[PDB]
DNA sequence: TGAGACGGGGACT
DNA sequence: TAGTCCCGTCT
């Protein structure tokens, strides 16, 4: 079992927690496009599709970044049938710059499955949503099911994890499988049976605007009377959920002692050489060369200027890049390769350093443009399915140009 | 099982 | 400044 200092053994505490959080939400909730669409869309499938898209985009992405992407998505594909007919290229174009591009592909595949195999009907429970929809894990299933279908299911995102680890003073490593089970148990216990969707959004919004990672706003916290972390700074525990013997306590960290942060290792340094090959084209030039990454691994299926991966001691070499550029353009006068500078793009796991080069041709390449290579205008590149790193490479190529 | 793969940026000091 | 933390799913 566990201690009651770590659970809500008093139903009055749960009832007060629901009413306090919901009351704060009822007078402070942020105006969001997917919240308006949900409360007015009477059709369950349409309503679930709007919630589905928002919850996928919100994965590891802040609300402020999602709002513009969600609006563009719903404008282009207002219905599941519209998304089901879209190409993966189009999805990658709209997802450009949002990050974690597998979310877009699976969102399109899932809608394609709903329309083509389920008659356009969304599963109505978190269990079946998670079972049938790719890219819909445990959070997104409970998110869709509670918000769109009123199923009484609690969810745990990063915000709820931070709120719960503080309210019940959980100081263990939150990523371990046992505290993860206890957090989802607390969420399923606390979720309001009458308003499960509004409860989950209230909990998540509380962790984004009040119970923030740094400098929380307890002077404005509605659940400050049910938080064990807050009362300590002003009932003690009897373990596996408190702070370990090696886990240090800090008087100057306040309630932010919880949750215990996991010191991440800095990303591995990788090095690459990329070049923006240009030709004058006709009207609307110049045209720049884009090639498509493999449909696996990092930035799968996106378009990029021709690049080569180099070991650190070779990061300034040209021979591998020239060999790559001659694949798509044929023979190339090599002394025209101009070094423009470097671009450092940070992934969650890779620190990539691009040595950016530029190559301006006088006319069209003598060899025919092989398949897999496209020559785009500048406007077409800015709307293409490319990663932000390549947009950084282009804007540098645009600066060092006359 | 679980620990790394998988993007980009917003908001703190 | 230039860091530092942090906003799920899958294999
Ligand atoms: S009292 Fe402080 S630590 Fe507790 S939930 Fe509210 S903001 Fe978070
Ligand atoms: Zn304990």
């Amino acid at each position: 079992s566990v201690s009651p200092y770590h659970l809500f053994s008093d139903v009055a505490d749960v009832t007060a927690f629901r009413s306090n959080l919901l009351s704060w939400y009822d007078q402070e909730k942020r105006d969001l496009p997917w919240r308006n669409l949900a409360k007015e869309e009477a059709n369950s499938d349409r309503r679930a599709y709007a919630v589905w898209v928002s919850e996928v985009m919100l994965q590891q992405t802040q609300v402020a970044t999602v709002i513009d992407y969600y609006t563009r998505w719903m404008q282009k594909w207002p219905k599941l049938q519209d998304l089901a007919s879209a190409s993966l290229e189009e999805v990658n174009q709209l997802w450009s710059g949002l990050g974690y591009y597998s979310r877009g592909r699976r969102l399109q595949e899932g809608a394609r499955k709903v329309v083509e195999e389920l008659g356009g009907h969304m599963p109505r429970t978190a269990e079946t949503l998670q079972q049938l929809l790719p890219g819909v894990g445990r959070y997104t299933a409970g998110a869709i099911a509670s918000i769109a279908f009123d199923q009484v299911t609690g969810v745990v995102d990063g915000n709820v994890l931070r709120v719960l680890c503080r309210v019940r003073a959980i100081g263990a490593d939150p990523t371990s499988t046992l505290v993860s089970h206890h957090l989802w148990n607390l969420a399923q216990q606390l979720v309001d049976p009458a308003r499960p969707g509004d409860f989950n959004q209230a909990a998540m919004e509380l962790g984004a605007t009040v119970c923030t990672p740094q400098r929380p706003l307890c002077s404005h916290c509605p659940v400050q009377s049910l938080c064990r972390a807050y009362q300590r700074v002003q009932e003690e525990c009897a373990c596996q959920l408190c702070l370990t013997s090696s886990s240090p306590w800090d008087p100057s960290m306040g309630v932010a002692n919880f949750p215990r942060k996991a010191s991440r290792r800095p990303p591995r340094e990788e090095y690459s050489a990329t070049c923006v090959v240009e030709q004058p084209g006709a009207i609307g030039g110049p045209l720049v060369l884009l090639v498509q990454r493999p449909d696996s691994g990092l930035l799968a299926g996106l378009w990029e200027f021709p690049s080569v991966t180099l070991e650190p001691s070779e990061q300034h070499q040209h021979k591998a890049l020239l060999q790559e550029l001659q694949r798509w353009c044929g023979p190339l006068p090599a002394i025209r390769l101009q070094h423009l500078g470097e671009v450092i793009h940070i992934f969650s796991h890779i620190k990539l350093t691009y040595q950016v080069y530029s190559l301006a041709l006088d006319q069209a390449p003598a060899s025919t443009a092989p398949p897999g290579a496209r020559w785009l205008t500048w406007e077409e590149f800015c709307n293409a399915a490319v990663s932000t790193a390549m947009k950084k490479v282009f804007r540098m190529y645009e600066d060092h140009r006359q």
